[PDB]
Formats: structure tokens, sequence, C-alpha cells
DNA sequence: AATGAGACCAGATAAGCCTT
DNA sequence: GATAAGGCTTATCTGGTCTC
């Protein structure tokens, strides 16, 4: 008798929580894998009909070791960038509306920028 | 000579990424 | 079974200069 449906679910909703949470002092395997374990198990103490303890350590088991191997605090820091890229890329910034370049006091002064800023050397 | 228009430094900093 | 929403990047900000 294979869970596919409850299984599902504890896979989906602890290895999300997993990836953010390793980071969360970078925990030593074993004890990672008691972490991971423990969190299959406050989710299946929620569903109506909880799999056994067995089969959460089996899904646990899963999570800790592929996210032990291949987290890593260079690992966030990659994955930042590569956001971070694709951030810095679509996005402007607008002028800010107390400085000199956008009062324009020089518009107010009858003369130009750069006469305004020959004016200031002296 | 002294302006303007614009291209230029070079340092600083918001916006935007993902999809929590 | 699958890979990181806060560390990071890029675009443009800024006060100033400088030719033509």
């Amino acid at each position: 008798h294979h869970h596919h449906h409850r299984n599902y679910h504890l896979f989906e909703k602890v290895r999300k929580w997993a990836y953010r949470a390793i980071r969360q002092g970078w925990p030593v395997f074993s004890q990672w894998l008691d972490a991971v374990i423990q969190r299959v198990e406050m989710y299946n103490a929620s569903l109506p009909v909880p799999l056994s303890p067995a089969e959460c350590r089996a899904i646990g088991k899963s999570i800790a070791k592929y996210t032990h191997r291949k987290f890593s605090p260079e690992g966030f820091s990659a994955v930042q960038a590569a956001r971070g890229r694709k951030g810095g890329t679509k996005s402007k910034r607008a002028a800010v509306p107390t400085s000199a370049r956008s009062l324009k006091p020089w518009e107010a002064l009858g003369i130009s920028r750069a006469t305004y800023y020959r004016k200031l050397k002296c």
C-alpha cells in the first residue's frame, strides 16, 4: 500500500521549508536529519489519517540528504547573484526630488547648468 | 571672452529579482 | 521526487567638470 497523495503533500510542503531553513544554523547532517523528519511529523499529525512514523522518516531522509548535499552558503550567494542580475537589469532609478539636478536652481537664476557650475569654483 | 549644449567623470543607492 | 525573499546586480542617480 503506497500512499501517493499524502506522501506528495508531505514531500512538497517540507522540501520548500527545508530549502530556506537549512540556512538557519547550517546544522550538521545528523542534526539536520532529525530536524527535517521532525518537520515531516508535524505536518503529518495534521492529516486526518496520518502516515506511519516509518514513512515520515523515509520522506524526511530524502529531503535532508538532498538538501545537506546540495546547499551551502556559496550556493545561496550564487542564487542571489543570479536573481539580483535579472533585478538590476530591468530596474531604473528615478530622479531624487530634493537634489540640485532636480530643483534646477540655474533655471530660476536665469542662467544655465554649465554657467551655474562655472560660477561656483570661484 | 564668457555662455550653452552636451558628453563626461566617479561615487553612491534604489529597484528589482524570486514566487514565501 | 527538487535547488535557496534577502544578498546581490545593474541602471541610473548624483554634484561636478570640460570640451566644442
